[PDB]
């Protein structure tokens, strides 16, 4: 509902340590450019130069907070960005603003790109009349998942499982390793019967039926062509009405409406995190009025 | 030098701490799916399903080494990927293979994705007759710089400075803070006269002349149109022949040939790391004869 | 239904870090006692002097692997301990055996003490004909959760959710802060509709019906005397066949039969981790012959 | 002699680091329940529902300090707890209160459970006229020693050595490795030099005399029957009056008066940290008026 | 030219982490002495008892900020110390002052010792009519480089490169491994043509000419006799006027003037961080009036 | 006694973490020089070019072991170094040898420099007939205390207390804060009666008598002239035969005989760690076949 409340999801203690490692990565030793700018109190304007959705204020704020700077936002989390928009002002000693600048922009750009992709996907789906959830994956940049799942939520998608613990997800490789879908789904059920859910990844109707018989909570139809996707889900919903159907594999902004259908509850797209270009933001010091 | 030599640039201690933190990110508690697959010895085939350049073997290796798995590659680092290619084979306990799969794949996908954009840019420059350096920027994913700068090098681009400690770069914001170009360049030269180089980002020809007169090693012409860019660089090289000229701002694979010019030495592209989609890789367990 | 394979659940990277920090805590500087013992090859015996269930071999093994010692076990993980039993042999340099001894016994004692409480509780419950799950809680020693939740599993109990990122549980305090059960539960269901489960802690029959109406996967009947409990539950399963029922509040080894009932699916006991005395083990060096 | 002033023993850099790891353990990713409570200002009351001694206010405070919450205590550290007592009030944003609640109660229950067991021991020892030190052991939970040693002090017991540094302690296993008591405490005496004391665990009157002859400061008489313990301690003090005698092994709250004696200076019980059940506390949100 | 400005080079995140690691080294567990002093407000005066240069205020300040203490300086950074001077006053709880006393004095004493040695070398060089850069090396105490490089700057020396990332330095061993100087600097030149500098360490005029002819930005003449050093530099400056010339190897304050010469740009000295004795500072609590 | 045994004191968990932080300090990103040397197998000789005592082999081994290099020592830990001497060989890949070279030489140079100062102070006191202990202090480089305390031991000196959790030490500032010598030491005697030692730092003979009378184990006569130090030590020994006497403050190599006396038990010298120059070592790659 409200993109403004999503920030309560982020534990305060994780932000500070996350942010501290990013700052150290960009300046591990002596910050020679501090001598160029000096330490006088300054003001920068944050400028939106790309269209999209604003996501990332919590991480932007945390970065500058460790550098004793303050941020005033002129747009809420989740806003549509119409270029060229003035979206915040940052205040602090000049060398601190310029030290935090690059990391803060990198984070805002990337989080917002993901939310902009997610909002477009949510839009395309509703424009085909589909009421299910658009979702992300675990195809995230390592070390950056907290930012990328947050960005999905701001854009209106579900984050899907955060990590491997999680919901027990039986994949192709698990079926092979366990010697059969029925053995794998039985082993996944025991591993947390109460209460984690079990999702099972299925390359065909007959695997999906076997997964549902063995007790899957969710059935993921993997890499179906749309023309076989919907018949398969119809049979499933008629035979196992309380099992949820997820479609996934090669779904993009463009072909997404072909994968929306009344018997698909969830559509997950790797593109939301692997192919969402970053938005264009700049931070510019200006003289005080 | 040669793409296989590049792996030596990676300090093995940093590799291990990066890899461990990525794994703890994807599985911070219990790995319930390890019960589904068990620990029996298995083999998995790495498949390349996107065209491009293969980059990131050192990280893929270090991920799996930490889980006591081994990798045999069938293509060298920097190889062209012609899909559908069988790129490697991974060996080890089934649960260790499946626990590292996603992290390893996510790393290789983004690293290869960046190397693929760099290769594409170096190609576009060479086909325009340009012998300069195509270069990356500091617009990298927070936490992930080591992989992305490594990706740039495998693709044939220069990484540019690794962080704020490796070359004193006077930007528009330093100029405003310092009171002006020549004040800012003087403080930059002090801050490490011997010996770090000083690069100055300039938005006008006069700003470029002031910076070169003030002793900049490198003058970066920022967001010039090509029609304004090349006459500026010609003037600069005429008056200051030992000052290198860089061009940057809004340069993409498509417009890259318009910015090549006999008086440009470096061309830096934020897009090589911010808008380079990841390649598609899978890892499929295959049965024991 | 096999305690030897539970070790696969422990991610190897989390084990080594945890063990390192335990060894650092017990010896932060110089280890003066190493000079008293020297470094000659030697062997110790592990002695179980308490009845119960043996749990914690992977942690015990990991501690001594960091100290270049080897361990041979004479009883599989989960075995019944009949004192005074010779449980294992540890081999390595004398000072390394004696450096690991206290941390290894401390971990094994507590992991086995918890598994022993868990096994006794599970034994009580099937002796009353019960088929549901005996479970643990988040009343764990801070920083020791991985050992204590693993111990629950070794003794046959369910771990319940590992931390706040598993199933969304709304408690009395959430209901007070949301201003009502059905508000709380409706927010909970949004926060991850697909797919994490939602569990609601209820003090009174009315609350549980509200919770179930609103979409709870699980209702926890908290602090019921067994007199009200089994009516309450058989009502709920009548009205809501599809919703799981959990009993919690003051359930101990002595009174556990009185909470076992046929419409109760899960019984969780904070005593399994808060009042589970450690078993008594010792490690004794013995001479070669 | 003043439990309020013990909090100065805890260095504040360590407290924040330990507290951050505990919070990170209980919520490693997104905190979904935060969307259920919101962030509106709230107050919770701390209820003691158990008899004992109150211990652990600095850790409790430090947890809620990291979460931007305040604590008001109505009982000083060390007070007797008569249930059901209102111990404190915690103020702050509701999600912040609910995120720290479990870890704060977990820490206070264990700390207090220990200080309550210590105070019982000091009560029983005082009831037998014994003026020596009741002390703890190194049988603490790995990772938690700071809380548990502090809890021993709050309840009137001596902590004993914190770690493997501190006093050099010759044990059964050292005597085996060094080939005799004389050799082991001569090597110990050398390592200890002038700053550390030497204590020797002795299971017979012969060992105790050899240890005292070879310069031990303390002799620990290990696993003696009470009838054998007191003559041994007496003859030792006659022959070596400068040597402190400690008794230890199987000493419990019920049998502790039997081990008290005018020639025992220290009595140590693993019981106080390995078998002290945690006190019952709760934290309940309430409406301001 | 301003010692008070150098503090801006220190990124505040790194300061906190480094400072906390030093406090934890000196007090890993309980601070027993805190009971001896109590927590009442106190004041202590910092006393300089050595002649030299004051350096290290940012580290001294940061230690005491972590401990909720405040510092007031009566001398700016880089001041000349004429003993016995009263250079600062520290205010805070009694136990926090005494907790930080030793770490802060150890830090200030080494930093000021390095700055004193650097200023002595600069004064000797200036008394020989030399105005090039006196420079440090990477012969720093491991883990203490930020303090030691900072102290070189306060004293008037150049820090030289901070680590293996600042400038590619071809040493004797690189030459041997590369199979010759031409191959080495060619490879070095490739590692970062634009733009890091390449310095080559040379033991003969012929090696230096080759290093220069092959592209070196700086030539370091290592362990020359002054009699052969100055003719060598004169040749290099005449045939390669843009290449900087460094002298290094065995250069001490007492022999430094013989190494000063019109064609030496940089003189670097291991002894500035390896043979620089610390200064004597004390911190004495004082009372009301 | 035997310096070769002292390596047993070093817990290997701590060595790896220390060493990792030092390597990361010296190369936080890409190691450009690795491309100059390549990765082929190589060898380097370790030369001692300063007189003194060899100390720090375990830290040197650990550095290279982290880089997959092996070290062969030709002299034992603690040897007298008669320059020039071939101390060791190091083998491994060329770029790993050159990556560890500086950190490994820095650690060995400071460790050996400290041991050399220790051995000379021990010999000075032996030549004066004195049988007490020469001791170090806590005037140690922050972060480096393990190497420096270790270096003292290899030189034949006592380390004195490692940190604040060793013996409780009442200093001038503690006396001022407690309001009296004699209330200070009683607070200190409580803070760990059994069993840590109490040392009191005294400026006058009356102060020593009060510390002795209130129960100090050790009395440090701080900054006495030798003329008054020995009369004072004699009174104390006569009145308090079991109290040990330390002498400290301004004691150097050349006046150490003046502080030796029959009633001084310990002499401690800040200069052993604050004014002990590092020894000169070099590591030289040499070609094979
Ligand atoms: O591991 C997960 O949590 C997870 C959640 C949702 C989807 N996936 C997988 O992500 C893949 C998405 O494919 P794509 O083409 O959109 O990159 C598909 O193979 C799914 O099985 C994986
Ligand atoms: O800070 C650096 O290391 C750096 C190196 C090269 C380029 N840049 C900046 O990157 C910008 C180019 O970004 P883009 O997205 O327009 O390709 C340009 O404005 C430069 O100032 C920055
Ligand atoms: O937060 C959890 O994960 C959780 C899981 C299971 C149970 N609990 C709570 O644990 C409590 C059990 O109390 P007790 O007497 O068994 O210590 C009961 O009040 C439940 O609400 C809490
Ligand atoms: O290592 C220590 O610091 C230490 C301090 C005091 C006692 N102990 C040992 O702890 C044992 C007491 O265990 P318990 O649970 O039987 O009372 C006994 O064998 C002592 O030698 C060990
Ligand atoms: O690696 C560096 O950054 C570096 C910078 C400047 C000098 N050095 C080396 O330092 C050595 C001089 O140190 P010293 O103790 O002989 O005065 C000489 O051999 C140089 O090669 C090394
Ligand atoms: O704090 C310690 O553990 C410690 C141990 C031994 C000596 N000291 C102090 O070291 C000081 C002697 O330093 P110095 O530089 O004059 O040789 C003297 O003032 C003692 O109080 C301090």
């Amino acid at each position: 509902m409200d993109a403004e409340g999503l920030a309560l999801l982020l534990p305060p203690v994780t932000l500070a340590a996350l942010v501290d490692s990013w700052l150290r990565e960009d300046c591990p030793g002596l910050n020679y450019a501090a001598l160029v700018s000096g330490a006088g109190p300054s003001q920068a304007a944050l400028w939106a130069k790309s269209p999209g959705v604003l996501a990332g204020q919590p991480f932007f704020d945390a970065i500058f907070t460790q550098l004793n700077c303050q941020v005033s936002w002129f747009l809420p989390e989740g806003s549509k960005l119409v270029p060229v928009a003035r979206v915040a002002e940052v205040r602090g000693p000049a060398h601190c603003l310029l030290l935090g600048e690059r990391v803060a922009l990198n984070t805002l750009a990337r989080c917002s790109g993901i939310a902009s992709a997610a909002a477009a996907a949510v839009e395309a789906a509703r424009g085909a009349g589909w009421t299910g959830h658009v979702a992300g994956t675990r195809k995230t940049t390592p070390g950056f998942r907290l930012v990328e799942k947050y960005g999905l939520l701001v854009g209106g998608a579900a984050s899907h499982r955060y990590d491997l613990g999680g919901l027990v997800m039986v994949k192709d490789n698990h079926v092979v390793a366990a010697g059969g879908v029925e053995k794998a789904v039985r082993a996944a059920r025991q591993a947390a019967d109460f209460a984690l859910k079990v999702e099972v990844e299925c390359s065909s109707l007959q695997e999906a039926v076997q997964a549902a018989e063995a007790g899957a909570d969710l059935v993921l139809l993997d890499n179906f062509k749309p023309e076989e996707l919907h018949p398969t889900a119809t049979v499933l919903k008629a035979q196992f009405p309380s099992v949820a159907v997820e479609a996934s594999g090669g779904i993009t902004l463009d072909n997404l409406p072909q994968f929306c259908g009344p018997h698909i509850d969830v559509i997950s797209m790797g593109m939301l995190t692997q192919a969402a270009p970053a938005l264009d933001f700049s931070l510019k010091l200006f003289a005080k009025e």
